[PDB]
């Protein structure tokens, strides 16, 4: 039994819920919340600008001397990091950006980062200004991730579309 509330049950493992992450996080302060970053961890906008903004910036901070002392992350890689005031720890994973050209059979090893956790809550890789095809992630998440995953989809018309498409 675990803290997470309202959410549609999709498999044995994926749940799903209309949510902002960053009220998500706050309430539940989950033990991992994952992160849409890039490579650079510069979270300007997106999922990463509003989770970094609750912060207080706290979180660029730190990623700024992670990659100073470690260099990027690669498309499909990730790294654990403090959750600051969002949760226990924030894990920082990078799916392909279609808007960059990167390869979108990156998504699955993406995903594959998520099953080094028992539990998180997650957004869909790649969606958003990442552009690639949140019904697409969907599938790959439920395909590829093994562990307990509770999916917040920020837009309610997505959320409604994800859901009423599921197969
Ligand atoms: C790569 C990538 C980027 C974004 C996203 C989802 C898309 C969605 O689920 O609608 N965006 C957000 O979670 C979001 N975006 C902007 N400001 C926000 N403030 C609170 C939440 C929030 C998913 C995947």
């Amino acid at each position: 039994v675990n803290s997470f509330s309202g959410y549609l049950k999709l498999t044995d493992n994926v749940y799903i819920k209309n949510a902002d992450i960053v009220e998500e996080a706050k309430k539940v302060k989950p033990t991992v919340v994952v992160n849409a970053a890039n490579v650079y961890l510069k979270h300007g906008g997106g999922v990463a600008g509003a989770l970094n903004k609750a912060t207080n910036n706290a979180m660029q901070v730190e990623s700024d001397d992670y990659i100073a002392t470690n260099g990027p992350l690669k498309v499909g890689g990730s790294c654990v990091l403090s959750g600051h005031n969002l949760a226990k720890h924030c894990l920082h994973v990078v799916g392909p950006n279609v808007n960059k050209g990167e390869d979108i059979q990156l998504l699955k090893s993406a995903y594959e980062n998520f099953n080094q956790h028992e539990v998180l809550l997650a957004p869909l890789l790649s969606a958003g200004i990442f552009g690639a095809d949140p019904i697409h992630s969907l599938r790959v998440c439920v395909d590829t991730v093994r562990t307990n995953v509770y999916l917040a989809v920020f837009d309610k018309n997505l959320y409604d579309k994800l859901v009423s498409s599921f197969l």
